[PDB]
């Protein structure tokens, strides 16, 4: 296929190496993905007198820059611009450069033309397998096997039509993402101009907002001025809407980085911007009429992230190619026996000089072209297709289909605490640390300072209907104090006679910083002066150094209140003295962190989802390994790990990094019962003795000093404590490099960095493309369902390979022996034989798996002693039956009369014809029945009712023919009535062959289980 592309180029044109005028340029696909394609360069007039060489590959445009690099380059974007450029940028001023940019950056058209059934089908039909199949159909047409050729051609057309229709089913999703052309109000040439969505190009200025139609962000925009609240659920999978801030406040000295500043200031295209805070009229700048925040465009077209994911849907996926090392080795192994059979036929035929040797070479070719390709290319695609069709019914959907066969061999599964296990609804127990000991004081008795610190230090937001939505950790907080939040960003206490607080800046949750700081100012009593008071919150360990004064019982109360299982969160509050207006915004956010005053600890109840315990036990019972990854306190993570039996040992030992340099790390348990330093030996001894947990601080320490130790210890670790998203992705990496197929199930934006990199990943919504697998259902049982469907697909694939190998070999050698005896099947006989093949295979694909997965591990692929050995042993057992029945029929059939043959005479009936045909169909049935790997992985055969009926009809037909109860029946099929003395021995050897094949197969299975 791909290697067949260059022939058309070589015939049509002579390739060019002088860059003077290249009629065409071949495109390197890169080994990762892509296909070799031919793109014609485009000649564009240069307004400044400069020529440009450019082309479009996979809807991504590259261009030629000979000025410095002297090579093609992908198109540069405003992404790398200095942070000061945007603030003074006023938009494009003249229109000649508007066309210039639209040509040399790419119009914002990500829409693709609908692919017709004819076009996709035509592309599919050129694949090497289908061409070889049409060639063998022609060969049967040469051998005057008309009906068999017709049936095979019909079957190939049917299966290819089925696959092409399934591929066409993806068009529904492709246009379901629903990027459409709509009117947009934009700024250009020093005036506000509504401009079409598709023609918006990088560099422009557009006034986005909440449309009355709830429309979507057209393309990636950079929020110039104003605050707005955005729901990234469609893209990021997070139910909680996140905050996006203006860029006017930030200093021009910084360097813009999406990887560092995506979550805060850039609105990703196609994301729900629900309410915008129009910037104050006092500030001088761009004045949008629509009162929507002014937003500069960074990327358009398939250069945006949504466009990138859509390109992944269409072409980015490997598209479950049937071509594999497995398929090639299978064909080679089958072709060895097919070639041997053809060679024996040829030698026997040439042993007779009378017989025409042209037809014997034809017969050799017909044998070879019969045995090898029969329904192989469909199988691995169809197994995945069936699994995915079933798996979509569970209200879980997938984007990359080829990942399902990966899910069968998931040796280690990792989970995120705050997601599945920690559940959605949370209730805050109260504010702790205010009184002696770990006792939580009630909200009534906490200081009013705690009220203001809790109330302000939040990311929440008001919407027009009046609902209050945001982080549950904040919902519980604000319900605890019970102060109302108004649309004007003013907090009015319900029953407390205190002045409201005005929120000025809201620094948001920085996961690497593990914190969140808030600045608000309250009017002094009896005066008009504004006193700015800073309130923060975050993980207590990182806030420790930020406190100016710390109670001595800090660490002890922390540990005690964590051990119960409730998540803790420290607070802060600082007077700041009096601050005037200029440094109210000028004072950098990273200056509010130091010199803090304790106000309290807060604990929110974290219920488990009940489903999690059962599913974790289920996964552990299926020869898996569940490891938790989350960023919370090691004590809390280890407690919830014990409760769900992530760790089953008696003791749980954390690792803590040494405070003093030159000191080794030493393990410590939750109770402190056992303390032991790390050893240069293996961690198997410790893993057996007790459960292991390694924290992010130790993660970084061991990462810096000696990576080998951490690499060898990561598998042994059950609880991953205090890990930031970068470190989570790192843990996934080191699990995957050691050879373990990793399943991770997380949801947060902290999890996007890890789900993509993992072997199989699922993202859960409290349809999305954040991860390869996404389920609308918020439960955790999706992991078990995916694992079972993957094991089902793997088992189906392997059993189908064994089935077709043995069936094709049986047919091969049967036709071979007939040819030696100068007889061949009729057209009608091989037609019905293949028809019964088609029925049984179509019925065995449409099969159901069991509800509960079992301790055994399904075989990853055919590359095991079991498959090869069972095919060889089963085939020997059936081939001896071929030989014996053949020899009996030959030694007991009358000799041939005339040496000459008649071309018009074909399939002249004979007893040898009858014996080998009936025997062949019985043997086909025998292998379908024998090689059905039923329980524990697939439902029991008598439960498989359609297959039971199919095999029953087949065996009834064989019984009816062998007895020949209806003479007109066998007369239609052209079989001769056999004497009973022969029928008995036929049935005897047939049944003995079946039974001894069963015994050989199951004995091999038992001794190599």
């Amino acid at each position: 296929g791909h290697w067949s592309v260059h022939a058309h180029c070589a015939l049509t044109c002579t390739p060019e190496y002088d860059p003077s005028k290249a009629t065409f340029v071949k495109v390197v696909p890169t080994p990762n993905n892509g296909s070799t394609e031919l793109v014609a360069l485009h000649r564009n007039e240069g307004e400044d007198g400069l020529e440009v060489l450019s082309f479009e590959f996979q809807k991504i445009k590259y261009s030629y820059d000979a000025l410095e690099k002297k090579q093609f380059l992908p198109v540069a974007f405003p992404v790398g611009n200095a942070f000061s450029y945007y603030q003074s940028n006023r938009g494009f001023q003249e229109d000649s450069e508007i066309r210039a940019a639209e040509k040399k950056f790419g119009s914002n058209k990500a829409e693709m033309v609908v692919p017709d059934f004819s076009e996709l089908f035509k592309e599919r039909a050129t694949a090497p397998f289908f061409v070889f199949q049409v060639f063998c159909v022609g060969l049967w047409c040469l051998d005057e096997y008309w009906y068999y050729s017709v049936f095979t051609l019909s079957m190939l057309v049917a299966f290819e039509a089925s696959l092409v229709q399934q591929q066409m089913r993806n068009m529904s999703e492709i246009r379901k993402m629903g990027n459409k052309p709509h009117m947009i109000q934009v700024y250009r040439s020093r005036k506000w101009r509504p401009i079409a969505s598709d023609e918006i190009v990088p560099g422009d200025i557009v006034s986005i907002g909440r449309s009355p139609q709830e429309n979507l962000v057209p393309c990636d925009v950079l929020l110039l001025r104003g605050r707005c609240i955005v729901d990234e659920a469609m893209l990021t999978g997070e139910s909680v809407p996140q905050m996006k801030e203006p860029i006017e406040d930030l200093s021009p000295d910084r360097v813009l980085d999406l990887q560092a500043d995506s979550r805060l200031h850039v609105i990703f295209g196609g994301t729900k911007v629900v309410q915008h805070i129009p910037p104050q009229k006092a500030t001088t700048g761009l004045k949008p009429v629509d009162s929507g925040c002014v937003a500069y465009v960074l990327r358009t077209g398939f250069n945006t992230s949504q466009g990138k994911l859509l390109r992944t849907i269409l072409f980015g996926v490997k598209r479950v190619t049937a071509n594999n090392l497995e398929t090639f080795i299978f064909i080679l192994f089958l072709l060895v026996f097919a070639i041997a059979a053809a060679a024996y036929v040829w030698i026997e035929g040439t042993k007779d000089p009378s017989r025409n040797r042209y037809k014997l070479f034809l017969e050799c070719t017909l044998i070879l072209t019969s045995v090898v390709p029969p329904e192989l290319p469909i199988e691995l695609s169809l197994a995945v297709n069936t699994s995915l069709i079933a798996l979509a019914k569970l209200y879980m959907y997938c984007t990359e289909p080829f990942r399902i066969p990966f899910a069968g061999k998931v040796e280690v599964c990792c989970f995120n605490k705050t997601g599945t296990l920690t559940s959605d609804s949370l209730v805050v127990r109260g504010v702790a640390g205010l009184r002696d000991g770990k006792e939580v004081t009630p909200v009534s008795s906490i200081p009013v300072e705690t009220h203001r610190a809790l109330a302000s230090c939040h990311s929440l937001m008001q919407l027009d209907d009046g609902t209050l939505v945001g982080d549950p950790l904040e919902k519980a907080m604000l319900t605890a104090v019970d102060w109302t939040l108004t649309k004007d960003e003013k907090v009015f206490p319900r029953s407390i006679k205190t002045q409201g607080l005005k929120i000025h800046q809201r620094f948001h949750f920085a996961s690497a910083l593990k914190r969140m700081s808030v600045l608000a100012s309250y009017e002094k009593l009896g005066s008009t002066d504004l006193c700015y008071i800073a309130a923060v919150k975050g993980a207590p360990e990182t806030l420790h150094s930020m406190f100016s004064q710390c109670p001595p019982d800090y660490h002890h109360i922390h540990t005690e209140i964590s051990r119960e299982g409730a998540r803790v969160l420290a607070l802060g509050y600082k007077e700041l003295g009096h601050l005037t207006h200029q440094q109210a915004r000028e004072v950098k956010r990273e200056a509010l962190e130091c010199s803090l005053k304790f106000v309290g600890f807060i604990v929110v109840s974290c219920p488990l989802k009940a489903d999690s315990k059962a599913v974790i036990r289920e996964i552990q019972n299926a020869s898996h390994r569940v490891v938790m990854i989350t960023g919370d306190n090691p004590l809390t993570a280890c407690h919830v790990a014990q409760e769900l039996h992530f760790i089953e040992k008696a003791h749980t030992l954390i690792l803590q990094p040494p405070s003093e340099k030159g000191r080794q790390c030493e393990w410590r348990s939750i109770d402190g019962s056992i303390v032991l330093p790390l050893a240069r030996g293996s961690p198997k001894a410790l893993a057996l003795e007790y459960a292991l947990c390694l924290t992010g601080d130790g993660l970084a320490h061991l990462q810096a000093t000696d990576p080998q130790q951490l690499l060898r210890l990561i598998p042994h670790v059950q609880v991953f404590a205090r890990v930031a998203p970068k470190q989570k992705e790192f843990v996934i990496t080191s699990l995957k490099e050691l050879g373990y197929v990793t399943l991770m199930c997380g949801d947060g934006t902290n999890d996007v960095g890890a789900l993509k990199h993992a072997d199989v990943g699922v993202a859960l919504l409290a349809a999305s493309i954040a991860a390869p697998f996404t389920s609308k259902l918020s439960s955790i049982q999706c992991i078990c369902h995916v694992i079972k469907q993957g094991r089902c697909t793997l088992v189906t694939t392997l059993q189908m390979f064994k089935i077709l190998a043995l069936n094709a070999l049986i047919l091969a050698y049967s036709q071979s022996v007939l040819y030696l005896e100068g007889v061949k099947f009729s057209d009608f006989q091989a037609t019905l034989q293949g028809l019964l093949l088609a029925g049984c295979f179509l019925f065995i694909s449409r099969s159901k798996p069991l509800k509960t997965l079992s301790r055994e591990r399904p075989l990853p692929n055919i590359f095991n002693l079991y498959t090869i050995l069972t095919v060889m042993l089963q085939f020997f057992v059936h081939f001896l039956s071929l030989v014996y029945l053949y020899r009996e029929a030959q030694a007991r059939s009358p000799e041939k009369q005339e040496q000459f043959v008649d071309l018009y005479k074909e399939f002249e009936p004979s007893l040898v014809n009858s014996t080998v045909y009936i025997m062949a169909m019985a043997m086909q049935m025998a292998t379908f029945a024998i090689n059905y790997k039923g329980p524990p992985f697939m439902e029991s055969l008598p439960e498989n009712k359609p297959l039971v009926w199919s095999l029953a009809v087949s065996l009834l037909a064989i019984i009816g023919l062998l007895l020949g109860s209806s003479p007109d029946f066998n007369s239609q099929f052209g079989l001769v009535d056999i004497p009973v003395e022969f029928k008995l021995v036929i049935a005897q050897v047939l049944l003995l062959d079946f039974c001894l094949a069963l015994l050989a197969d199951r004995v091999l299975q038992f001794f190599l289980g």
